[PDB]
């Protein structure tokens, strides 16, 4: 079995926990390099892993190296100046400005649309695992494998076909996630902050109301779907998101659609009314 192979990586902060590990803010002993480390305590893996290396794009955090060595998975990744997460919390008492809220969306969207037109998911899209810089670019990282392997699971940002036991997941999950995460943008506040599975899905219950055939076909017989579900009515937008103007309503309130195929796609959403003023100001950021 292989060692030493990481000897040329000095560990220099912990900065996260990923979808497998730690993750560490780390300097190549070498060459000097800034690195986000990824630590998987541990294949099919290995390939679905080293395919990630590839996807390459603007919006999404570069994979820069996988080294498996000693019943470990290291994953080297490009370092990011702040997650959306702590810029969310540093920007609590003024709120993000809505240019820089729509700019980050688009840019995701852009994003989502590659990763998707590649039949790449994320599937745990989350403010912690978006990534931002000082130029006003903003990153996916932390892509959820459709094979785990290797803190406590946040659920706010899971799609309710998840949630109802669907088998399997189509792009309209992130979709789902990411508006979750534009409308927390807006308000400074979580859309659907569930502390269990049920309490989860029924905050999204008692908000867009309760699914039934009528707006998803086939909710109904979906694994985890019960008809003893209480019946909720579903709340008016202006309510939900009230700084937000009637485009990006209509935008959201299409990202939120509970039937996946009636769900907006990531490249449909880019050409939505509400971008047509998109501009990329640049973050004010606390380093
Ligand atoms: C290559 C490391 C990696 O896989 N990721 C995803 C995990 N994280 C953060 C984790 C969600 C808490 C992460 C962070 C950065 C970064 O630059 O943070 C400042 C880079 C890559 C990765």
């Amino acid at each position: 079995g292989p060692l030493g192979s990481m000897e040329n990586f000095q560990k220099v902060e912990k900065i996260g926990e990923g979808t497998y590990g730690v993750v560490y803010k780390a300097r190549n002993k070498l060459t000097g390099e800034v690195v986000a480390l990824k630590k998987i305590r541990l294949s099919t893996a290995i390939r679905e892993i080293s395919l990630l290396k590839e996807l390459n794009h603007p919006n999404i955090v570069k994979l820069l190296d996988v080294i498996h060595t000693e019943n470990k998975l290291y994953l080297v990744c490009e370092f990011l100046h702040q997650d959306l997460k702590k810029f969310m919390d540093a920007s609590a008492l003024t709120g993000i400005p809505l240019p820089l809220i729509k700019s980050y969306l688009f840019q995701l969207l852009q994003g989502l649309a590659f990763c998707h037109s590649h039949r790449v998911l994320h599937r745990d899209l989350k403010p912690q695992n978006l990534l931002i810089n000082t130029e006003g670019a903003i990153k996916l990282a932390d892509f959820g494998l459709a094979r785990a392997f290797g803190e406590v699971v946040t659920l706010w940002y899971r799609a309710p076909e998840i949630l109802l036991g669907a088998k399997y997941y189509s792009t309209a999950v992130d979709i789902w996630s990411l508006g979750c995460i534009f409308a927390e943008m807006v308000t400074r506040r979580a859309l659907f902050p569930g502390d269990s599975e049920i309490d989860q899905l029924f905050r999204i219950f008692r908000t867009l109301g309760t699914p039934d055939e009528v707006v998803w076909p086939g909710v109904t017989s979906m694994p985890d779907y019960k008809p003893s579900f209480p019946k909720w009515a579903r709340q008016d937008f202006s309510k939900v998101v009230p700084p937000l103007d009637e485009d990006g309503r209509s935008l959201l309130s299409q990202m939120l659609h509970y039937d996946p195929n009636k769900r907006i796609s990531a490249k449909a959403a880019l050409a939505h009314p509400f971008f047509q003023d998109v501009t990329k100001p640049v973050p004010h950021l606390r380093l």
